[PDB]
């Protein structure tokens, strides 16, 4: 089964949600020095999670588990959307563009919330 690997990856996703939430508070309360620290931490988490998730997908394929593959592909689509928005948010922050940063923040909050729910549905199904 992929349960061990799924839980390992889910803990990384849980950290990304918590870090995102604190980063939002820092940005909207004017602590931009702190925002940069949280963006760097999120870059690590997105990198770690991407690689673990792709390995779970590949393991579900090696195990011949159609149900698992389907669910992990669905999670991947939402996960990779977030990673792309995150990359654009980092670029906006580098350029001092608060308007773009806030738009990307709102988009990422909704994508991460949807992924969080999806991750719950996957945990119940494995």
């Amino acid at each position: 089964s992929v349960k061990s690997e799924y839980a390992e990856a889910a803990a990384v996703g849980q950290e990304a949600v918590a870090v995102f939430n604190t980063m939002k508070a820092a940005f909207q309360n004017g602590d931009k020095e702190a925002v940069a620290q949280y963006l760097a931490r999120l870059a690590s988490l997105y990198t770690r999670h991407e690689e673990l998730l792709n390995r779970i997908l590949e393991k579900a394929r090696r195990e011949g588990n159609k149900e698992a593959v389907t669910l992990m592909n669905e999670f991947t689509a939402t996960f990779q959307t977030g990673k792309s928005i995150f990359n654009a948010m980092v670029a906006a922050f580098k350029n001092g563009d608060d308007d773009s940063f806030e738009s990307y923040l709102q988009a990422l909050e909704k994508v991460t919330a949807k992924g969080e729910t999806l991750a719950d549905q996957i945990a119940k199904a494995l």
